[PDB]
Formats: C-alpha cells, structure tokens, sequence
C-alpha cells in the first residue's frame, strides 16, 4: 500500500551546462563579495550545511524527504529547530534565484553546496540537474536530521536511513573542517579547526592529534574541547571511539587525496538520494571554479 515514491528528474526547459555554470558563477561571485559574514568565515560553510540538511531529510524506506522537492522553502521545514541558522543561506540565495528564476529550488539549494565546496578549494563534485519543486503537503515533518549528542552506534544506524556505509559516513563528516558551531543555533560553541573556510582533511588530523577533554558548555551540553580552542561534537568524537570508524579516520588523516575522492562520491550521492534519472538524462556536470575561468 505505501509504495516508495518515484521522483523522476526533469531538466529545466531548454537549459544546459552553460546555464548552470552561470548560476554557479553568480553563487561563487557573491561568496567572494560577502566576505564579512559570520566574523569573516563567509557563506561557504552555511551553504554546505544547507545542501546537507535539505538532502538529509530523506527516508529510503518510503522515499519521503530528500532534495528533489525543494521543500525547505516551506514554513514547516524552514522552521525545523535542526535548521536553525540556515535562514542565512536561504537569504544569500534569494538574489541568485531572482536573477535565475527558471531553476528549481532543490537544484539551487544543492548547487549552492557544490559551488561552496569547490570555491573553498575542495574536490570537484559532479552535479546533475532535474529536481522538480513539489507542493507544500510533501514537506517532511521535523525530526529527521541527526542529534549531535549521540554515539557511534547512533551515527551508523542513522546513516543507514540515507543508504550510507562506514566509508561514506566518515568522508561526509569531514565537512566539519568548515565553519563552526554557534551556541544560539545548536547549543554547541566553537570551530573544529583553524582553516575554517578552506576545504581540507583538517577534521581528521585534529581528531587524532589534539588532546580532547569532555566539558560542559554554556548551554549545559557536553562537547570535547582542546587547548588550541577547537571543539568536537559527541558524534564527531565517536568516529575515533568506534574501531571501524577509527581506521577510516586514520586513512583520511594520512591521505587528503583519498578523502577528496571519497567525499566527492558520497556528497553527490547524498544530494541525489531519492531521485530517479532517466537513462536519456544528460551526464553529470563538472563546473569550473572562478579561478579556472580567470574570473
Ligand atoms: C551525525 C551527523 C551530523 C551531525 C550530528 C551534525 C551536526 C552539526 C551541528 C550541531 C552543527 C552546528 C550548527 C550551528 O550551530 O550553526 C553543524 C554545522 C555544520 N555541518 Fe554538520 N552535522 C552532521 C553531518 C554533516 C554533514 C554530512 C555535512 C556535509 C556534508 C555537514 C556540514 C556542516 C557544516 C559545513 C557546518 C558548519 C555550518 C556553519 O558554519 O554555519 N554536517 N553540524
């Protein structure tokens, strides 16, 4: 009776690679322009978190949620407590959408994350168009995104719902090299590392090389703190408490190139979960950075 929905990707009318490269460039140029945001971190990290949160609502068992429908634009999902702070990323993308009103919301949200990773010198992320806006009654209920106050067993079980295995989980969590936690958003405070708007394997290096102490923060949540001024969420630290995760953490801490390759695959997969692509669909696009274009 409850059969899994099938969401078929549909290319926006008469649009192709050059069209989306222009959208990429507008995102990337505004990222360069609005350098002051969040004490000069810039909008890169929040756009990556936005792309992850609009995708991480997916439930593989009935194909509800996921990036396809662009449902973060609706009040119920926009106001999810797990999404506190992402309003800044939505407001950043509003002038992009006014300039390119033909792009679907899901395509714009997911492309924002790809642009941010690449412009912060991360790996190329192949990206496919064709997400189609769906009505407000398709918006997933709050509560599908993960709790940070949990252990490795919770992390492993949670990501099963997104069809992610151990390697994919550890790779995806490496995005916590970016940005920081804000007490007002999540009840956690502090960055994970020093180079907060450059995409590197710093997350794994800090996990393994810093001396961490479990401490209460000003919101009375416990987090792991180092003397360097970095922090780790409980779920972050669980990647070195669990023996299978620890092996992969060590692998990425020693080999940023392998991390980049695995992150690129898993992040594209995360953004595409729940979408059926016709065999006649165009191949994934690899957008050029502003630097590669002399822009
Ligand atoms: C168990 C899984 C995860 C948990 C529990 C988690 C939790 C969190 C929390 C609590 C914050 C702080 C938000 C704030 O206070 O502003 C955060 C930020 C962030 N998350 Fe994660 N996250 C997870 C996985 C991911 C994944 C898979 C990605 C991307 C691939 C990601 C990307 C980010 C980024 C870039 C930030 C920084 C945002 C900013 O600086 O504004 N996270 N996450």
């Amino acid at each position: 009776i409850t059969t899994p929905l099938v969401h078929v990707a549909s290319v926006e009318k008469g649009r192709s690679y050059e069209d989306f490269q222009k959208v990429y460039n507008a995102i990337a140029l505004k990222l360069r322009e609005d350098d002051e945001y969040d004490n000069y971190i810039g909008y890169g990290p929040v756009l990556v978190r936005l792309a992850w949160h609009i995708s991480g609502t997916w439930d593989k068992h009935d194909n509800t949620g996921g990036s396809y429908g662009g449902t973060y634009r609706f009040k119920k999902e926009f106001n999810d407590p797990s999404n506190a702070g992402l309003q800044n990323g939505f407001k950043f993308l509003e002038p992009i959408h006014k300039e390119f009103p033909w792009i679907s919301s899901g395509d714009l949200f997911s492309l924002g994350g790809v642009t941010a990773v690449q412009e912060m010198q991360g790996p190329k992320i192949p990206w496919r168009c064709g997400r189609v806006d769906t009505p407000e009654d398709t918006t997933p209920d709050n509560g599908r995104l993960p709790d940070a106050d949990k252990d490795a067993g919770y992390v492993r079980t949670f990501f099963q719902r997104l069809n992610m295995n151990d390697r994919e989980v550890v790779a995806l969590m490496g995005a916590h090299a970016l940005g920081k936690t804000h007490l007002k958003n999540s009840g956690y405070e502090g960055p994970w590392g020093a180079a907060n708007n450059v995409f590197t394997n710093e997350f794994y290096l800090n996990l393994l090389n810093e001396d961490w102490k479990l401490e209460k923060n000003d919101a009375n949540n416990e987090q792991w703190d180092s003397k360097s001024g970095y922090m780790m969420l409980p779920t972050d630290y669980s990647l070195i408490q669990d023996p299978k995760y620890l092996s992969i953490v060590k692998e990425y801490a020693n080999d940023q190139d392998k991390f980049f390759k695995d992150f690129s695959k898993a992040f594209e997969k995360l953004l595409e979960n729940g979408i059926t692509f016709p065999k006649d669909a165009p191949s994934p696009f690899i957008f050029k950075t502003l630097e590669e274009q002399g822009l």
